[PDB]
C-alpha cells in the first residue's frame, strides 16, 4: 500500500458537516484505510474573496488502488455531497478533495497531476499536512518542515 494525502475543504451548506460527512465517506472508499485526520482549519479564500471562508484539513490514506482510481472516488464523494460546477474560477463549493500526494510518486495523465502543483504555496494545506505527517518529505526531496519554517505563511486558527 501507498500513503496518500488528501486536503479537504468546505465554504458552503455547512462546512463542518460536510466535511464530517466526507470522512465517513473516505472511510468506505475500497482498498483503503484513513490513517490519520488533521485539526479543522478556519481559512480566508484563495482567488475571488467574496465567498464564505472555508472549514480546511488534511487527510492520510494508506491505499492499494491506481491514483486515477482514488481520483474516482474523491470525484464521486464530491458529487455526491451536491458539489455542482459553476463558471467562476475558485469559486465556493459544498466539498473539494485534492490529492495532495500519493506516495512518492509523480503523476501527469489527463485527469490527475500530483503533487498538487500550488500545494508549497498554501498554508492550509501545508499546516494541515504537517500536524498529520510533521516527517514528510516531498518527491523532490524537500522537507516539509522546512518549507514551514522558512516561508511565510500567515498563522492558521482552527475552526
Ligand atoms: N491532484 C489532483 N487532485 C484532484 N483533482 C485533480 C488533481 N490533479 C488534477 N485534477 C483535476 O482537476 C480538475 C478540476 O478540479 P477543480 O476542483 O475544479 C480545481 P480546484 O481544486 O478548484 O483548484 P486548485 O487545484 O487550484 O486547488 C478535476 O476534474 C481533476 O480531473
Ligand atoms: N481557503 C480556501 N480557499 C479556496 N478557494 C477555492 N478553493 C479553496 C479552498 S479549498 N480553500
Ligand atoms: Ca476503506
Ligand atoms: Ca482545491
Ligand atoms: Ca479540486
Amino acid at each position: 500500500m501507498t500513503v496518500a494525502y488528501i486536503a479537504i475543504g468546505s465554504n458552503l451548506a455547512s462546512p463542518l458537516e460536510q466535511v464530517n460527512a466526507a470522512l465517513k465517506a473516505l472511510g468506505d472508499i475500497p482498498e483503503s484505510h484513513i490513517l490519520t485526520v488533521s485539526s479543522f482549519y478556519r481559512t480566508p479564500p484563495l482567488g475571488p474573496q467574496d465567498q464564505p471562508d472555508y472549514l480546511n484539513a488534511a487527510v492520510a490514506l494508506e491505499t492499494s488502488l491506481a491514483p486515477e482510481e482514488l481520483l474516482n472516488h474523491t470525484q464521486r464523494i464530491e458529487l455526491q455531497q451536491g458539489r455542482v460546477r459553476k463558471a467562476e474560477r475558485w469559486g465556493p463549493r459544498t466539498l473539494d478533495l485534492d490529492i495532495m500526494l500519493f506516495g512518492n510518486e509523480v503523476i501527469n495523465t489527463e485527469r490527475l497531476t500530483v503533487p498538487h502543483y500550488d500545494m508549497k504555496n498554501r498554508g492550509f494545506m501545508l499546516w494541515p499536512l504537517f500536524e498529520i505527517a510533521p516527517e514528510l518529505v516531498f518527491p523532490d526531496g524537500e522537507m516539509l518542515r522546512q518549507i514551514l519554517h522558512t516561508r511565510a505563511f500567515d498563522k492558521l486558527n482552527k475552526w
